[PDB]
């Protein structure tokens, strides 16, 4: 049975806009925990993380808020490892995507053999040196990849980081706004990716087959799904900081997560970048939160074909 | 040549909301009959059915308005059988989906070998015992299936019903909100279905190929298409009683119906659950009615590639 | 390297509505030339064409503004041939689609072996005799096809036209509103087409593979892409004169143009039928222009997976 440990991560300093901190709150108030319980799920809530203010946090070169971002991820890694040791699937409610450094790092402490599926409009693989924005939510993958050690400078706040995945252990789905440095890294390291071009070419059906065969073909292993809500088209998730048109549909989002659930190997989940304050209308917030909840429920067994308990309904 | 008998079925008591009775009216005022004539069609209008008021209709256990629903379907079955005996394709304008009991039953009197394609967000296969709503528009398939006789109680109003299809004679397309009891029946009886998950997996092209091969592979036979407008996404058909997000697109809807037309075997058609009173704006009503008309026109030969008469246009 | 010659064609008299003349202006003000320069491109601007007023232009039978349309295309053919002789890809900003007579004709003077890809909701293949509207933007293909000479009357303004393509040298993508005479011609001449039905059936991936294999399988040759913005769904390009629902998505539009870019054979491009005055809101205009610019940028190398210069980014 599929058993979850919920971790709230109200953190925003990996990017400029403030409202992403309210991510955990609006998802919970949408009745996420209750809805999980209403399906097959054993849910334990490990609460929202207290991220202390680090008021003295001047840029490292162009990299903004490095100490705050680093500490938040350090804290999150500790909590994720704790929930994993308790035999539960970690469900991190973000919060900006810089937290993926902490989420994946903590997960990997307990399950070093994890494979990562990254659903996003962006690769989030800028280094502190290639970034032109300095926003750390556009950099987390570079901190995790072994191949890029010695390319990442000693950024204050990140001394605790030990890269825990290789180029072969991650697959991107949804990419349509990739920086030139990022594209260079992508091609250089030979990372498997399905940009929107590939999804258009192959269909999401083949994308998922290829994705799961790629990661699980050799050996079954724990899956970490890091889901940036901006992976989906802004017509479905508008209340987010860096929306890009031409995204994955609602249907494609549910297909990805249904197929992932059915492997029985989902081990860690990030639901990131929901910013209710960026909704142009109340309905836009509602639509974004509703979609994020739907995505989450699919990850833990809710199937569009229907679900039933193991009894005779007739 | 493709020859039609139109039957209006202004009936609503299979569900709570009243405006679905206006279905026939708004479709006709959209110029449906004229547009059919403007393509290849021989159209006879058998008028709107007069459904008498049965004011004494207390629930049967939780099942609501059983006598009214039963009589409406009994009447409709008689009219459908009449149009079929006249060598015409019955076109039923609904009205709520409980009327499918009458439509399919009457059709099957004349053509017992029919196969059913059911386009819907829902399976509509609750029994009077499994339903939690009591709304009969969520139950019609259970009354039609031979396998489920002895599971259906003697509901007042339905003594005339004799189940006329087996589990193998129906294919669902579009399913994304299926009750647990319904999912149990679906899996137990081995009914062929393409939920939105399958449509996402395979593409509507393969779905239609599989659907038609399934029903027609052994032997050519009459097709009954029961089309709930909520099968399509609410972005296309919002003025309907039980909308569910993540539906079939407009394009997928036309593809389904184009492919069905081209078999030359369409024998019965239901266009159900249009409720103009549920449109949030006049445009939403217009959009819903326009889409329903477009779907209908495709069923009778209107092709997106173009149509032409058998002459030399040059 | 991919090298462009921009030609503004502010012309509207191939159809009734006036604002399409502002096409070049709003695309340029959207920063199109700058954005092309911001990617790999050598851009020369050959300016906007001065189309003299021909006030004496009474209908030829039902065909409207024949002399004005004919002269505009004659002028455009001269400019396109000039840019082609200069070793550049002609980029024509329309303007209504009647200008395709001039664009393709001029291109073909320099590269007689061109193949045409026509992205549109319409076939634009009515002759002056089959048209029921008389609008010349619905007729340009008939003037270009060799097979139809002797079917085209001596329309004033078009004596300069010499048909330059055969039935085999054109592929349509996007068709969903085709007149009966047009469908007759399509089927009679055996022209390759992918209506929305085929796109639904096969997926845009297979459509592009088949399209390019069809045109380029035997021999590599220059490609002319004539892109009517109404090929895309009106949810993406609403500010256009003849919108039709159920169109190609934004994603499909970018996939078509990405795949075309990657052949290295794009030789001529038309971006047609943008009419800012038909936007119901400022945002609709913006959305239409934004989409058209995005389509154009994809034709000249902008890839959703990312782009990078030939250096070491690390
Ligand atoms: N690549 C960006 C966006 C990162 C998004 C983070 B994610 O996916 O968690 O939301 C954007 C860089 N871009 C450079 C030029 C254009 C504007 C900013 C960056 O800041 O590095
Ligand atoms: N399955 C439902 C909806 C039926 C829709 C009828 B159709 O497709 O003609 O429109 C809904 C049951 N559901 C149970 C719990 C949630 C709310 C109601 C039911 O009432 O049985
Ligand atoms: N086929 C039409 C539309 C042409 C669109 C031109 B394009 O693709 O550049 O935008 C429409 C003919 N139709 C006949 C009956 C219905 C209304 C007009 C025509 O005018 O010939
Ligand atoms: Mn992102
Ligand atoms: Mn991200
Ligand atoms: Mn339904
Ligand atoms: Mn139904
Ligand atoms: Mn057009
Ligand atoms: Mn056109």
């Amino acid at each position: 049975s599929r058993t979850i440990g919920i971790i709230g991560a109200p953190f925003s300093k990996g990017q400029p806009r403030g409202g992403v901190e309210e991510g955990p709150t609006v998802l919970r108030k949408a009745g996420l925990l209750e809805k999980l319980k209403e399906q097959e799920c054993d849910v334990k809530d490990y609460g929202d993380l207290p991220f202390a203010d680090i008021p003295n946090d001047s840029p490292f070169q162009i990299v903004k808020n490095p100490r705050s971002v680093g500490k938040a991820s350090e804290q999150l890694a500790g909590k994720v490892a704790e929930v994993k040791k308790n035999g539960r699937i970690s469900l991190v409610l973000g919060g900006d995507h810089s937290l993926a450094i902490g989420s994946i790092s903590g997960h990997a402490r307990v399950h070093p053999d994890l494979g990562v599926i990254w659903v996003d409009a962006h690769t989030d693989i800028n280094t502190p040196l290639t970034t032109t924005s300095g926003n750390l939510h556009g950099q987390p993958v570079s901190f995790l990849l072994k191949e890029l050690k010695g390319k990442i400078p000693d950024v204050p706040g990140f001394s605790w980081v030990t890269p825990c995945i290789s180029a072969k252990d991650i697959v991107y789905i949804g990419l349509r706004d990739v920086d030139p440095g990022e594209h260079y890294i992508l091609k250089t390291l030979g990372i498997k990716y399905f940009s929107m071009t590939e999804v258009d070419r192959l269909g999401i059906g083949k994308v998922m087959e290829e994705t799961l065969s790629y990661l699980l073909g050799r050996k079954k292993r724990p899956i970490h799904l890091s889901f940036d809500v901006d992976g989906l088209d802004p017509s479905f998730t508008p209340a987010t900081g860096t929306p890009v048109v031409g995204g994955l549909t609602y249907r494609e989002g549910l297909y990805i997560t249904e197929e992932i659930y059915k492997t029985g190997l989902l081990s860690g989940l990030d639901i990131m970048e929901v910013n209710p304050s960026l909704g142009k209308t109340p309905e836009e917030v509602t639509r974004t939160v509703n979609t994020a909840v739907a995505i989450t429920l699919a990850c833990f067994g809710l199937a569009r074909e229907g679900n039933h308990k193991p009894i005779d309904y007739l």
